[PDB]
């Protein structure tokens, strides 16, 4: 059957603004779309969880992923100013203004609590907080405490199997799934 390409998946399927960041996110990083394909598709997926956590709670967020590096930290920063908060030694995803803490967000093709215990050692900070979805469902976050209510976490899941599907629709899922390291 038809094995299509990844990258005309990720322009077809994600809204292009978001591919737009993570072109820049590539670019930054010295990293080659047009041949880490699998990647480009990764850096789409996460963006657009992102900005949904972000949406499902208009103004609680402040979103630090997408930003060009400089800025990211500019901002960091005077989050860190501004309210107190503890500098933290990676760039995280979020900033929640409710429960006052950055917030790192992983998506993963692989076992989440693996996935997450390997973020979590490797941020090693007691305050920023980890939140991990799978394209299967599953979610994994720091102390069992999830954040958001179950139908705006849904809605993120519903979108990763969405993705899921349409890419193994397209003969894209296995290597998409294989390639992650
Ligand atoms: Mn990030
Ligand atoms: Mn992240």
């Amino acid at each position: 059957g038809p094995l299509g390409s990844m990258e005309d998946f990720v322009r077809q399927c994600f809204n292009p603004m978001i591919v737009e960041l993570a072109e820049k996110t590539m670019k930054e990083y010295g990293e080659d779309l047009k041949i880490e394909t699998n990647k480009f598709a990764a850096i789409c997926t996460h963006l657009e969880v992102c900005f949904m956590y972000s949406d499902a709670s208009k103004h609680r967020f402040e979103i630090i992923e997408g930003r060009d590096r400089t800025m990211a930290w500019t901002v960091v920063n005077s989050i860190c100013n501004t309210t107190g908060a503890e500098k933290p030694k990676f760039l995280p995803d979020l900033y929640d203004y409710k429960e006052n803490r950055f917030i790192e967000i992983g998506v993963t093709r692989r076992e989440v609590h693996i996935y997450y215990l390997e973020k979590a050692n490797k941020i090693k900070s007691e305050k920023t907080h980890i939140h991990i979805f799978s394209f299967t469902g599953e979610e994994m976050a720091t102390k069992a405490d999830y954040t958001l209510d179950e139908e705006s976490r849904a809605r993120i899941k519903t979108r990763l199997f969405t993705i899921r599907q349409e890419m193994a629709s397209r003969g894209l899922w296995d290597s998409f799934r294989q390639s992650e390291r």
